[PDB]
């Protein structure tokens, strides 16, 4: 059991269908734990017809009663399931721009600097920005379909995000320009680059 | 224009995947609508660097109100596509379930009734109604799971709507007494299905 939960899900398994399906598992478990207490109810209907208002009135307590634990249980274990997902993504995408930086620091550094080397390796890391500013829309677009007034809350925060998401790209293509020659060589490349 | 709406979706794409596509198509055209503006905002604020203090805050309560109305729009849209996806998903599980019930009443009343024909029936007519408890039930345990105050007002309805179905599911078997012998032969399946 907990050796299980040591080695995790096996590499072969992304985090989305990893999270997909245990979302999908949960559910299931979940409708099966409903349909019995559903049914029990039903039994217990059938049988207390015929017994005082008092008691009828307690047994509908007991079902309502475990119906309202079951939600609660339901919904709080979403939530984990949620904020583990989407606390496994930000953090893959943070370790993906910070590997991609490295290489195109690596790039820079070189011996005799390769414009080609290092132009892919900014490609890299530009895309890994790109995906962040994805995230971080498509997040606050989220939030605005199905909770307008959390959207509202979050509005200035996303504006500010997304300028800081831009001063980082700024910032490390300020690296380039600490070789005039490499820069101005490669620019037309990475407007088209910046531009897309 | 008018055409394609007669037309509309293609047959062969499920009501599943053209919700998803067209709501992903909603998704990255809000997306790409939201970027515009948050970067007209950024490009704001910095040629509003040297300006008067209130027109540095009439200028955000700009882009703010800019905001509030396209969320406003966001918002409304996707309650109109959920709310036309749920309609269709209930609606086709209603004319699926009468459909196999159909199905399974033929096999019943044919001419010589063939055991395997009405097996194949009863197993889809089950299947069937097995999809709207399905859905019964993974209606409420959702709403449960994103909105607990809502899922309380549901109990009862998911209560009597799930007898409501097992109901059914009898009465439907029943018509299989009006043939003794074939519920006879057939009596083994039956009970090997029920579970």
């Amino acid at each position: 059991d907990g050796v299980d939960i040591y080695f995790g899900m096996p590499g072969e398994i992304s985090e989305h269908e990893g999270f997909l399906r245990a979302k999908m598992d949960l559910e299931e478990r979940r409708m099966r734990q409903i349909n019995e207490v559903m049914r029990e109810w039903a039994m217990a209907d059938n049988q207390s017809k015929n017994l005082p208002k008092a008691d009828r009135q307690a047994l509908n307590e007991h079902f309502q009663s475990i119906l309202q634990t079951l939600e609660e249980q339901v919904s709080g274990e979403r939530q984990r399931l949620v904020e583990t997902h989407a606390t496994r993504v930000i953090a893959l995408i943070n370790d993906q721009r910070r590997a991609a930086l490295e290489g195109f620091l690596a790039a820079l550094q070189a011996d005799p600097p390769q414009a080609e080397r290092v132009l892919l390796a900014l490609r890299r890391y530009l895309r890994a920005e790109q995906k962040e500013q994805r995230h971080t829309l498509r997040h606050y677009q989220h939030v605005a379909a199905v909770d307008p007034e959390k959207a509202q809350q979050m509005r200035f925060q996303v504006h500010t995000h997304l300028q800081v998401i831009e001063e980082r790209v700024n910032q490390s293509l300020g690296l380039l320009d600490q070789n005039p020659h490499l820069a101005q060589e490669l620019r037309p490349q990475i407007q088209e680059l910046l531009h897309s």
